[PDB]
């Protein structure tokens, strides 16, 4: 693997100087052990030393094989030292020099973290998908770039899984190696020591080469043994260690140059902090992590054999690229099938969807062309990419606490669609500024808690131009609302108000509005109703409840208004009913729950054409005789108010439909209201019946599912029940 | 492979002095052959000190020749003993050292460990379901356990291994011993290396010279040798050293994973104590990286874990649902009838009421009960009792309804006395007089709540457990084998018993002890030994019977005691061979069913013609000739069922009741039927069970209105 | 191209473009 983290002026010079240093050696040696000869030969002339101030010869007389013995003394008891074992000295400098430079390589405690760092270098160049990732007013609502960009292509399953694993093994082994810097110590230790070596041996082996001679002047003491005292004597090979010493110290110093710049280069400049900086300056990844160890510090050092590298590595290891790749994956499994898993429907139905734990928008999902609804809940970075060409109708989208960064280049679909458009926030800014840029947005939903301020300026620029706005709730404090919501107010057919912090005037809108065919004002803290409330000409519809408020005495002018047809007054503190009541004829539903009313006068019976009459929670313990005037009484609740036992009017109507009965002192449900033949449910609970009428089975709907009872017995119609069942 | 079981500070580093070693072995035994020349010479010198000191030449008048024998001479039996086979002695001990440290590999009992181990090791380490399990496409399961079994049958194998340990101390002792004597014989043995030796070599009688003195040639080469080879055994040495002293202060024959337990998601591992820990120990000290991947790996929660979502990604909430069914009070009945575990999907079924499961190993149900809202009724059969979940709170609000069957004695869980809100107990199985009574005793004595209990077994004498409990039943219900009919201290004791059934069970005579039950409001009697009713005559003094079944039995006579009785609902006369019927049935008024079937009767009496109220009348299987006219004389006759008997046509005026809603016609050798029966609203085709047309008016126009 | 010739012409001629652009 060395091959792929070689290092330029590290391994490369190296190994090949290391050979021709060995070559070196091996020549030297060879030749210093069989071709040494050091011939000597004895001298008569001696004066002082040298045997010098001096035909036919000489005539020494010496035995050939005495020659041989003055040869190995003079050798051996002489200087030369370096000259007899220059190629040891260059062998052992040679191999210090090879095994410094390998320490870490097969050592485990320094290949480990290589094995990681080299497994991931193979799949930098590997595994497509990094190919795939290195491809590359306004007001916050412009963002085709991505759109096109992506190419709305797929992984198949194949790029989605390699770099996903490969992204749990860049964290991972980054973990691990980034723990430390043994990797990084070697190496400054090693690149350290060639360079002490290199000036130790430079300064050994330039003043040692005074010792290489030609020849020598033998004066050992042994002419007790050979006759003569001094002998001269030649070195044949002293030539050419000269010359091989010459090209050995060349050698080094080539080598020492070489590795002084390797010492210059690792402290010039830091190496174990290291970032892709190049990589934000040119690519579109300004997303560059930057750690300060050994995995960034061996990512600097092959930054310096390919710069490629780099470029692969670095959009790699990146949350962007992640992120896409999440996106891609998700498209992957959550298909057709998946989505079908959620289409579910609950009144209204439009066909439905869900999407609640996805961490990302599918593409798929707009493949669901038969769906009208999409909810949308805590998913980050939505910007609804423009494939909703595909979807005809699309009446409601759920923005839940979900992303302001809608910038798709999709409003013309989105303004011929849309008739409602849900945001739940928590945020003040969450809010894009989007909505009004929807012209045919006509229900509009906002939950969250904005100040004073903070109305105004959301609904002031994100909302007034919706000139079609007819429906809009308010789930907020609004201790002001904006003058946008009384000017949309006069085309506005419904407005409702549904928070604890409402204390406010709103005289000045309902009389603006004048319109308003639906109110509510739901846990608002109000005592009063306001008066102007009563301009409301086409009001038609009004909610009460969960108020304060404690009286109903203000209903007076409510005959100023034409066909009001509903009054909901449950769950607020009006325990009386006056006698205004009974001038409200036209009215079509009519709600009294847990409001503590002791009594109701007979005023009720003048609303003939009340039919649904909710009396519930209220220490009442009375039934008045108009249930035998509202002989189009369809649903009644007499509950949880101790009435005795219901007086014989109860079954003086028609249908009665709905007759829950409970929390009362019922000994005996009068037999004669099962000749209604309309009741569909009959609820008897907490009443203490002794027994049950047996006169029911005169009406076919109470069946065994309306039959809300707690004996079940005393009776032979069980199993006609049973049957129709 | 190999390399991965080296070891860091021992073996890169004997390869290295090895080598090396080898290589002073190789220069020094090449110089020793052609270098080594011991150049001798005569001296005419005192010898008596060596030839001491006390130009022209001194001649020696000795022949070359004679020259080479004088060295050879001196060379042989003279010094330089350890210098002359000094590169012999590096050699030898060299591969000695060499051999000694590869002895543990291609040993023949220690290689199949270390191939095992190695590929284990691998596998572990590279496979997905560790990362997984440091917290599987349906692969990932197989392939996981694949190496868990491989992995559990390598460790019960090497686990009674003593092999690795004990060769690798054999080896490791006999290096240092080797160690201490080399560097004993080498260094002591260096005075031996001179350049200058005197030679008195005995060789006057060839030469006249007895003193030589003679230069050793390679003197220093081998003094250098020598010296750079002891440095090299005595850092080999330090090795060796270190090596018993991280063998000797570390027991090593065991191996523990505290160390990574702590930091992982593991916990059921145990003490290592055999060869395969002293193997652990070698890979630790390579990287501990592998330790820490084997052990999680092998972890039983781990394997737990693996196929909990083998299960979950099988059984998904759509598997789950699709198979999600309903026969009987509905409440979405699901079955789970061959599942190794149970699956955590199974719990996101919030609305699942109803949940069967059989054949199911260790079911435990993790408590994620809570996740459901309804559990009213559950079904434990043949499967397995280990629920211990600490949720009795979640199971009492509900499973009103509890079934469970059992194969054995001890299979039976006591789930029971500890969910007092159970109304409705149901128990089939095993038992014995002594069995049953100790498990019912621990099973139901607490449950003062339950109101309805059946059992099907072999009883053979009825627990007083049960009597005791039995003062709050409602229901009661015991088959399949005759009991001894306890009723003078049962029934009394129970005393509300609104609803008895007796099935299969040996009675020939009906007890008397349910006589005054006034309460009873229902009794079913069937396929018992009893073959009459001449109990049954005060029995009918009871007011609101309701509901009378002797069917299945052999009462093949009917008395007129039967006309005691006013309040019945229902009547069965099934199967017994009656022969005849008397006008006594009538009473009952509010009969309104009627099963006349599988009788030998060849006839009717006027008394159907006397229950107005009568909705359901089978008269089937009893060779009955052409229906008496009472047949009609009626107002609901809702079910006529009709067959195997002799009728040759229906009375036309049977039809113009038009409450009929199915009249079957089989098997009565019908020839004709009239018209007046296609005008009934309730006839076309909605179960008229008929052989043919029978010469009809409108069957084809019955058949298109439905 | 059997739709998969395209995409392996395509993956050239990106390392192509990419490659070029480099040298």
């Amino acid at each position: 693997p060395a091959y792929r983290i070689l290092k330029p002026w590290w391994d490369v010079f190296t190994d090949y100087i290391s050979i021709v240093m060995l070559m070196i050696a091996v020549f030297g040696g060879t030749l210093q052990v069989t071709q040494d000869k050091m011939i000597c030969l004895p001298c008569k002339w001696v004066t002082k030393d040298s045997c010098n101030d001096s035909p036919t010869g000489i005539k020494y007389d010496l035995d050939r094989h005495q020659y041989n013995y003055v040869d190995a003394v003079c050798y051996e008891n002489r200087l030369h030292w370096f000259a007899k074992y220059f190629p040891y000295l260059v062998l052992l400098h040679t191999l210090i020099f090879l095994a410094c430079s390998n320490f870490w390589f097969k050592f485990p405690r320094t290949s480990s973290k290589l094995e990681h760092f080299v497994s991931i270098l193979l799949k930098c160049f590997d595994s497509p998908w990094t190919t795939r990732a290195l491809s590359e007013r306004t007001k916050s609502r412009i963002e085709q770039g991505i759109v096109d960009r992506s190419e709305t292509g797929v992984l198949d399953k194949k790029e989605g899984e390699q770099a996903k694993a490969l992204f749990e093994k860049v964290k991972k082994f980054r973990t691990h190696v980034e723990e430390g810097d043994i990797v990084y110590r070697l190496y400054m230790r090693q690149t350290i020591i060639k360079v002490i070596k290199f000036i130790l041996i430079i300064c050994y082996t330039v003043y040692y080469v005074h010792n290489i001679k030609f020849d020598v002047d033998c004066t050992v003491d042994i002419e007790s043994l050979t006759g003569y005292r001094t002998y001269r004597c030649a070195h044949p090979l002293a030539t050419l260690f000269k010359i091989l010493a010459s090209f050995y110290i060349s050698l080094v110093i080539f080598y020492g140059l070489i590795c002084m710049y390797t010492l210059w280069w690792m402290l010039r400049r830091s190496l174990k902090k290291y970032s892709f900086e190049s990589i934000r300056e040119e690519s579109s990844y300004s997303d560059i992590p930057d750690v300060k160890n050994d995995f960034a510090f061996m990512l600097h050092l092959i930054d310096q054999y390919d710069p490629l590298y780099s470029k692969r590595f670095a959009v790699f290891l990146s949350e962007v690229s992640e992120n896409k790749l999440r996106q891609l994956n998700l498209n992957n499994e959550w298909t057709l099938d998946k989505l079908r898993q959620r289409l579910t429907k609950n009144a209204q139905d439009k066909l439905e969807l869900h999407l609640f734990m996805l961490s990302g928008i599918p593409d798929t999902v707009f493949d669901l062309v038969e769906l009208e609804v999409l909810k949308l809940e805590l998913i980050p970075d939505v910007t609804i990419p423009p494939s909703i060409a595909q979807l005809t109708g699309l009446k409601e989208l759920w923005l839940y606490h979900t992303a302001a960064k809608i910038e798709a280049p999709a409003l013309a679909f989105l303004r011929e669609n849309l008739r409602a458009l849900h945001i739940k926030f928590t945020d003040i800014k969450e809010i894009p500024l989007w909505i009004y840029s929807l012209k045919t947005l006509e229900e509009l939903h906002l939950t969250g808690n904005l100040s004073a301020e903070n109305n105004r300026y959301i609904v002031i620029d994100g909302l007034r131009e919706l000139k079609r706005l007819k429906v809009l709730r308010l789930k907020s404090n609004l201790s002001k609302l904006p003058q946008v919501v009384t000017d949309v107010g006069v085309h506005l057919q419904k407005l409702s108000i549904n928070n604890e912090g409402t204390k406010l005037i709103v005289l000045n809108s309902l009389k603006k509005m004048a319109n308003l065919t639906e109110l509510e004002l739901i846990r608002c803290d109000l005592e009063r109703i306001p008066h102007s409330i009563f301009s409301l000409h086409n009001l038609q519809e009004i909610d009460l409840k969960d108020n304060n408020l404690k009286t109903i005495e203000e209903i007076i002018s409510f005959q100023h208004l034409h066909r009001l047809t509903c009054l909901k007054l449950w769950y607020n503190h009006i325990a009386y009913i006056p006698i205004q009541i009974g001038n409200l004829t036209n009215l079509e539903r009519l709600y009294l729950n847990r409001n503590k009313i002791e009594k109701i006068p007979t005023q009720l019976f003048y609303c003939r054409k009340l039919r649904y009459l909710d009396l519930s929670h209220n220490n009442l313990t009375f039934l008045p005789a108009d249930i035998g005037l509202l002989q189009n009484l369809q649903n009644l609740a007499i509950t949880a108010n101790r009435i005795e036992t219901l007086p014989p009017e109860l079954f003086q109507c028609r249908k009665l439909r709905a007759l829950h009965l409970g929390n009362n002192v019922l000994q005996s449900l009068p037999s004669r209201v099962g000749e209604l033949t309309n009741l569909t449910q009959i609820e008897l609970r907490g009443n203490r019946l002794e027994c049950l009428p047996v006169e029911l089975g005169e009406c076919p709907l109470l069946k065994r599912s309306g039959l809300v009872v707690e004996e079940d017995l005393f009776n032979t119609l069980p199993p006609e029940v049973k049957e129709r069942l």
